[PDB]
């Protein structure tokens, strides 16, 4: 899988809170987060099926 998707959910300084979600590969799982709404990173998807996708 991309190196991406071993990164840990990335917040940001923003104060949205919207639900994203982060492959967690340690655990093998899209798992949601809150997002501030800025600076995203790369592994930050709209869907738990995205996040798989791109990293399962």
């Amino acid at each position: 899988r991309p190196a991406f998707c071993l990164e840990p959910p990335y917040a940001g300084p923003g104060k949205a809170r919207i639900i994203r979600y982060f492959y967690n590969a340690a655990a093998g799982a899209a798992q949601a987060f809150v997002y501030g709404g800025v600076r995203a990173k790369r592994n930050n998807f709209a869907s738990a099926a995205d996040a798989l996708a791109a990293c399962a």
